[PDB]
């Protein structure tokens, strides 16, 4: 098997699908594997460190020659599209609603696409998840720079100039980053509140050492009568906090909208909102994308892209997710795709040219 | 025969901070103490005209500030405008740094007018709680280590996940003074590996106790020989090279800051290198720095901070005002004008009286 590996283009963008560390891996299991010159370079990994790693440096678009898997971290260009070579996979994130021209072009010329972002949350498949890895990335960043943008300090501090109350942070939306947003804001000595609808998320949160907000009606349909109360009960938590952090994100559709044009009217001047769900569309109403805006005094900031911040770890944890992914991908250094295998059946969004996943279908 | 404090709006660029907060003004007024603050002064630290009203003062006008009397408390020394409006006698209490600002001291000469200045606090232990230097400096501290996260492409906390297990980024500390401390307290929560590099042990023993590990020397930490100096450098320079972060924090007053990261120390730097540099408003410790800016060579990047108390305004702000407020226990008696002239700590922070310039180096320069 020959495994290629293209110098990331979208703009901002500074992940490499993969690695030296994991490149050497690959090749001493018996694969071979190709880098566009420069592909690591956002990531700090130079040319000369793959080639120590036994890779071919290869000019972009000789990339594909050898050709049985392209990695990517986002979807690839058309340069590259068109120079697939028939039955080669394409892996990494595809987004069909980000780059829905870069998916016609696929289909059209008839690839065949394992997407990243559509691996299943089974155990077995545990560590292949990118979507997880990126997103601890994503949440450790969240706290970051909720902690620059604050005018107060995170940590109760002590000196002969008296002493200062800890900050009070909110993490809305406890998965993956917001587990680690409570973890990293926890870790700088904050006060930390969660908020999710689901139980077992907000057992998490209190195992990182959060205090789970409970709402009138509790974490496991409802009339607009137990919203309101709901409603109101969380505008009063969210009033009283020195920080929000939002991670709320529904695969293809908008993001919700937790923080209402009434409850941002209620934060003091001061406050910060890290709004990680900007990419669709933003958990508050104050959000600009890719921007922090100031209103009433209240800093709201929507990051796109913290993973490619990150960009040594972000792609190490990424690069592991595809080594890991390859034992169903390559057997024995041989190009021997698992089509049987759950992870790849559900992973698997187009086959020669046939789009395999529905919602994907109908976008076209 | 009931003293009255002034606070201005800070002008100088960047400046957000304001020498008294709410909270500090009301325990002034509920002393028997007037204030009058400049209308919108506490804006840039989120403090609403409304809240300093409520705290017992007047929000005047700029310029009609001065009229009621004493104390004029400022961050930064007062411009033009306000220098011209003092009123005889009065007594300027702020941050004055005539290197800096060597126009507006001579202004203030030239109007005969007394200043104490901030900087100018002595370190005894009976000034503690009035020393602005050092609560300023665990503010640049603390946000030293902050972006120092925010700008490196690593964790800074070793992390398993399912993917597998990240070692946690190895941080150094250039200059353990009350900055440096507070940088390695943050690092340190953040769970960085850090170490601590300053010539003086009793400045090591203090990081040891934070948790971070000294940088040992061939020459221990307390007259030293060209030779001798080599081999401080070479070694320095290997612990260097092997780190993640560098935030360096050596200033001396009135001095261009030294160099701690020498031009053939940051050509071994690994790309991917963060260098936090708190001396750029002095020159920098890196040769590297361009004060202000963030810039990247060798992909090395390289951050040249000026005024970090300002972006954590709120808390800068609060311990300022509070530095300022137990100065007052020696400017202000039962509510009435009484600075103590012969305190050690006036005599020590008294820059000009009357316009007469009593500490040397000022008149110096001047």
């Amino acid at each position: 098997v020959t495994v290629a590996v293209p110098k990331e283009r979208a703009p901002g963008e500074r992940r490499v699908a993969l690695v030296p560390e994991v490149v050497a891996r690959l090749v001493k299991g018996g694969a071979r594997v190709r880098v566009e010159r420069g592909a690591g370079e956002g990531a700090y990994h130079p040319d000369e460190a793959y080639q120590e790693a036994g890779a071919e440096v290869v000019e972009r678009g000789e990339l594909l020659k050898g050709a049985h898997l392209l990695f990517t971290v986002q979807p690839p260009p058309e340069d590259l599209i068109q120079a697939l070579e028939p039955g080669a996979i394409v892996v990494g994130f595809v987004q069909p609603h980000k780059n829905l021209e870069l998916v016609r072009a696929l289909q059209a010329k008839k690839a065949t696409v394992i997407a990243m972002e559509l691996i299943p949350r089974i155990t077995r498949a545990q560590s292949m998840d990118a979507l997880s890895s990126q997103a601890t990335v994503a949440g450790y960043l969240a706290a970051i720079h909720a902690a620059r943008l604050s005018p107060r300090f995170f940590p109760m501090l002590t000196t002969a100039a008296g002493t200062i109350r800890p900050a009070k942070v909110m993490v809305m939306g406890v998965g993956v980053a917001g587990l680690m947003a409570i973890a990293t804001a926890k870790r700088l000595g904050a006060q930390v509140f969660a908020y999710d609808v689901r139980k077992a998320a907000l057992e998490q949160a209190l195992s990182l050492g959060a205090k789970p907000i409970e709402l009138p009606i509790s974490a496991e349909e409802l009339t607009e009568e137990e919203k309101r109360i709901q409603h109101e009960a969380l505008r009063d938590h969210v009033a009283g906090m020195d920080v929000l952090i939002t991670t709320a994100q529904v695969p293809g559709r908008r993001a919700p909208i937790l923080l209402t044009e009434d409850m941002v009217e209620r934060l003091k001047p001061g406050t910060v909102v890290v709004d990680l769900a900007a990419e669709s569309g933003g958990n508050c109403v104050l959000t600009k994308p890719g921007e922090v805006v100031e209103v009433r005094g209240v800093r709201v900031y929507g990051p796109l892209n913290l993973p490619s911040e990150l960009s040594v770890h972000a792609s190490e944890m990424y690069a592991k997710n595809l080594y890991n992914l390859s034992s169903l991908l390559i057997e024995k250094g041989a190009f021997a795709p698992k089509w049987e295998d759950e992870i790849v059946r559900a992973a698997l969004l187009m086959k020669e040219g046939e789009v395999l996943h529905g919602p994907t279908k109908a976008l076209l």
